[PDB]
């Protein structure tokens, strides 16, 4: 009982664009209990035409907010992820980011709640690697009384010229991370 | 049984140069089962004069292709790694990259099969850090029907000027990665 | 018992400025036994005014050297970390140490293989711009006492075209993740 995840190769399970009716992204997320940490793995594939045209511009931003109740279960209504996580062979509380290490803030000082790094996009044409700034915010903000934990992923494209000129499957190469886990 | 590796500080065990008669590199590779993922660690040391003069130019590329049969055992003839992996204390299928998450491709779009990142080379003179693009291709391609799994490492040097002007031990700083594992 | 760490959100527990009287930094370090490796997590928060003005310049360097005896216990006098590590569950920490075979103590200057290299980030107080910090971890390689059996050295380097801050601000380094081959 070490793994909390989206399952492998999930059907569209999340909503990237502001007001969309349909899930427009496939989020792959794996969380593994490893002593006092969680080991993490995250990658994203775009589904809708709107998502898959975002890299038609030189800048772009994708944000997925996940909120969990006190039992560590996904709050579907509030979250961008619309399908609950599950165990690999089956109180997901033990997978959650620690509220001590990453507390909810009553001010804008929040630097210690962030993980920062880089993953990559492969262009469709010549297969160039385009850097994407990835930041993960742990807890920090809350939007309702039902929220006990939170994980926010944000990818940023910031290039001198657009990676694509036409529609193409948006993919983000896997990003690896750890954080101090709850209880 | 939770570790599959080359052993610590192995002898020359891999073949970087095409037609070489002798193993010309020491590959250190550690794969650890961690819930639904494998945690990986990989670094390379050059042995032959040819390898240790590659960084005498401003661009260079090193590619190690590992192929495994259906039991997760190294296919020595086909691979660049010439010495089979082993456990830390002594049954390798469970260490392999998942064929569901990283399938073999008959299309051309193998974007989702790649891990990308950066490690570093320390120059012999002032010990300045030179960036190396590292990409790991999981599965995707199979040269032979014996092959059930594959892991490919590729280091790229792409500098404005050559890191060295003479022979010097090629070393790549350890690169860390995870991937979704089989069964 | 798989975790050796500083505890969560520790008090000032290390010394960035060599010759200071008081602990001037909070080091968060987590080491987890994972088969043949240790999985690592490290981040730093500055405490003193001196530390929190370092990023007032365009270049800066922070070095923390940890030394351990043959039992894997912190040598407090020799180290920059002044508070001993402990297990998560509240007599060997040897199994958490960097392998002396994979990362040996040397007698010359050809020790590339003892180094881990990577990047973490500083968030500026002004517009929250991300400033890159070169992080390098040296395993073993060096002794400075008959009692040193293992060593871990963390070094952060700021090297920018202009200074991240113009005034005092809390120095923080975003978490850096690493693995190494562990002892026994
Ligand atoms: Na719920
Ligand atoms: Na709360």
């Amino acid at each position: 009982i070490n793994t909390l995840w989206t399952g492998i190769k999930p059907p569209p399970n999340c909503q990237i664009v502001e007001n969309t009716d349909t899930n427009d992204g496939k989020l792959t997320l794996v969380l593994v209990k490893n002593g006092g940490l969680v080991n993490g793995y995250v990658s994203l594939v775009g589904v809708s035409d709107t998502v898959n045209q975002m890299f038609t511009q030189k800048s772009a931003t994708i944000q997925l907010r996940l909120y969990f109740d006190s039992s560590g279960n996904l709050l579907t209504d509030e979250s961008n992820l619309k399908i609950p996580l599950k165990n690999k062979s089956s109180s997901s509380k033990a997978f959650m980011p620690s509220t001590t290490a990453y507390p909810f803030n009553t001010t804008t000082r929040d630097s210690e709640n962030y993980i920062h790094g880089i993953c990559y996009y492969m262009t469709s044409y010549d297969r160039s690697l385009v850097p994407l700034n990835i930041s993960i915010m742990l807890n920090s903000r809350t939007i309702s009384s039902n929220v006990a934990y939170a994980i926010q992923f944000e990818w940023n494209l910031n290039a001198k010229e657009s990676p694509e000129s036409n529609i193409a499957t948006l993919t983000t190469s896997p990003f690896f991370f750890s954080y101090i886990r709850e209880d």
